[PDB]
């Protein structure tokens, strides 16, 4: 009745510590090991999978007390996988200064600071009651707890081991418990029948790295895998021609992009970055490799932002005439520039890059592909152009414009983007004021500056496709 599931995946996270595993490949695993206080109802308000009403999970109930404080009443007798009961101390530790948003915490969870709300120290009222607090007002606390930043960790065990060692031997409250993790190869988790919620329906799940998508499709066809991830619309006809298999595709709240190491002199200033941005013919790429199913957004602007989504925003421009003009003004001598990609970790990463190489050749820029295997990533000093993605993880434009591209983020700090002062002042301003005409117009100014500066270039939202045996009725692939 309960089968062992074998999942062929595009990649394996570098760790299983829930925040440091935030990526396209970590959530599908950590989502089964850990739980959150609340969860989004993906089908609320008639939504076809992207609904936002919040429902109980580790917290049975919650009340916003004021514009800075939310009280959570926790479920009782919830057990971590090692048999330690979960209490308000564990939830307080999860969002503490020590673990997440303090100065020392940023050394081991490098992105904790940039992805945190403006937290103050949680208050434990009793064994099953915790108050999550912010130093300044924010309405996002509750939805933040349903996000990939809100997975609850065990205080005693986590603090003893440290963030890094915990990541190799994680302990959570989720429906599956950790078995093994082999870097760049597999993760195995097993049913936790002590789970507080619905009993797990699989006995074990193995996430196995299968780098090439054609090999994943072939493994599903042979019965080696029950489920496979990160396919494209082109694979659908063949898979659906098998009566015992099926595919599922949808536009994800994530965008593919290319970006630059702006510590490098060739990309320290905007002209050549913007030239490469203006030479990208996105409809051609979408028509050639995505069967016109991938979506091109009107800027760094997505419907899930709600009040900060601008449905009337103009399209991102394509101007080869201006791109040629900016290549010359930059003094670009013709030196080849590398573009690093971990194979097709991103669906259509290598075929899209080859099309963009030809587009860039037509504006006088020579770009060379540098394709590497998992774990063979280059040092920052050797990275020039690279591909990336950003999952739009909040119902507010704060994510990912401010958490990734703002003054506290990795694009400015690690990757050297010298953002104009107006950009960083606007990031600061929006994080103070509530939803209004002022906030809506400020995010539009940030979007305008993003396109002028080109620290990254948005390509499209992929039409994500996965496949599975029709007799596998539960697929832990998030
Ligand atoms: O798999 P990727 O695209 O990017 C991951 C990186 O996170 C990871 O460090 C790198 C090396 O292992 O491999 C991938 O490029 O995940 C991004 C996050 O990096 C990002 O924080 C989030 C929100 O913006 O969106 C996505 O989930």
């Amino acid at each position: 009745e309960r089968r062992a599931l074998k999942i062929g995946v595009n990649g394996i996270p570098v760790t299983l510590e829930p925040i440091n595993a935030i990526s396209n490949v970590g959530p599908r695993i950590v989502n089964q090991i850990f739980d959150t206080l609340v969860v989004r109802d993906f089908f609320s308000n008639g939504a076809p999978g992207n609904g936002i009403n919040l429902m109980p999970s580790l917290a049975e109930s919650w009340e916003r007390i004021d514009d800075k404080s939310v009280r959570f009443k926790l479920r009782q007798k919830v057990m971590f996988h090692d048999g330690v009961e979960m209490t308000a101390d564990d939830v307080a530790y999860t969002f503490s200064s020590e673990r997440l948003w303090g100065p020392d915490a940023i050394k081991v969870i490098p992105l904790g600071g940039s992805y945190a709300l403006d937290f103050d120290e949680p208050v434990v009222e009793d064994k099953y009651t915790v108050v999550i607090r912010t130093k300044t007002p924010t309405p996002l606390t509750e939805s933040y707890m349903a996000s990939w930043m809100g997975r609850i960790v065990p205080k005693a065990y986590y603090k003893t081991l440290g963030t890094a060692a915990f990541g190799n031997k994680p302990v959570g409250t989720g429906p599956y418990k950790f078995v093994e993790f082999v870097a760049n190869d597999r993760v195995v988790i097993e049913a936790n029948d002590a789970y507080w919620g619905l009993k797990p329906t699989a006995s074990k799940i193995t996430y196995q790295l299968v780098a090439e998508p054609a090999t994943r499709v072939a493994g599903l066809i042979s019965g080696e895998y029950d489920i496979v991830t990160t396919l494209t619309p082109d694979d659908m006809a063949l898979i659906n021609s098998y009566p015992d298999l099926e595919t599922r595709g949808n536009i994800v709240e994530n965008f593919h992009m290319f970006t630059f190491n702006m510590n490098q002199p060739v990309f320290q200033s905007k002209p050549l970055r913007r030239a490469l941005a203006l030479a990208v013919n996105r409809p051609l790429i979408v028509q050639s490799l995505w069967m016109n199913k991938a979506t091109i957004p009107n800027g760094f602007n997505f419907p899930n932002y709600g009040k900060t989504f601008d449905p009337n925003r103009r399209a991102m421009e394509y101007n080869i005439e201006e791109a040629k003009r900016l290549v010359k003004e930059s003094g670009y001598d013709g030196t080849p520039i590398t573009y690093h990609t971990m194979g097709n970790y991103y669906a259509n990463a290598v075929p899209a890059l080859m099309m963009m190489i030809e587009m860039w050749k037509q504006i006088g820029v020579t770009v060379v592909p540098k394709v590497y295997a998992p774990g063979g990533a280059p040092k920052d000093q050797d990275s020039y152009m690279r591909n990336w993605s950003n999952g739009q993880w909040m119902t507010d434009a704060w994510a990912t414009m401010i958490c990734e591209f703002g003054p506290k983020g990795q694009v400015q700090k690690r990757w050297g983007w010298k953002a104009p002062a107006e950009f960083n002042d606007l990031c600061t301003k929006v994080s103070q004021i509530p939803d209004s005409k002022e906030r809506f117009d400020a995010f539009n100014r940030l979007r305008d500056i993003f396109e002028e500066e080109a620290p990254a270039v948005i390509l499209y939202q992929p039409f994500d496709v996965y496949a599975a045996r029709k007799d596998v009725h539960w697929r832990p692939i998030s």
